[PDB]
DNA sequence: AACTATTTATAAGA
DNA sequence: TCTTATAAATAGT
């Protein structure tokens, strides 16, 4: 980037489009040579804000949906949580 | 990168594990971007070579499972297919 | 595991 | 879309 950007909600609109779909391009990218390199198998489903939806899965979707469904032990797993925050002075 | 490497699976097993954990933990903070940026529902599942699997959703997994097995319109969609490469 | 040069991604300005 | 300068990731050590 040209600049150093925050991670919170891009407001401008066709802004959010196009980060969104280079980003994309760049996530699928990284997903891709992770399973290459490391012979992993990952699944990513993107749904954009208005209920569309993009896919990349390593072998097969529906055989890594399974495999995860199925997969009964405890594991390694990261979220989105909010936190309350204050801003710089300005 | 000190070095530019090619995409191919890691020889090396120590190193596979090393690059597996250092570039899934990257994988996971580019997800969690897109997702806040761009105000999208995000689920990534990886399974490693032995079978364990490591997970990130941005709202919740089984929520976004059921999205995705009830969509039915024709999306963008991408996976490996394997190429015969000379040297 | 941390740290660093080299690469890979990407945001702003066009 | 493109270009480019800048920030962010990562491959070796």
């Amino acid at each position: 980037g040209r600049k150093k950007i925050q991670i919170t909600r891009i407001m401008d609109e066709r802004n959010r489009q196009v980060t969104f779909t280079k980003r994309k391009f760049g996530l699928m990218k990284k997903a891709y040579e992770l399973s290459v390199l490391c012979d992993c198998e990952i699944a990513l489903i993107i749904f954009n804000s208005s209920n569309k939806l993009f896919q990349y899965a390593s072998t097969d979707m529906d055989k890594v949906l399974l495999k995860y469904t199925e997969y009964s032990e405890p594991h390694e797993s990261r979220t989105n949580t909010v936190i309350l925050e204050t801003l710089k002075r300005r």
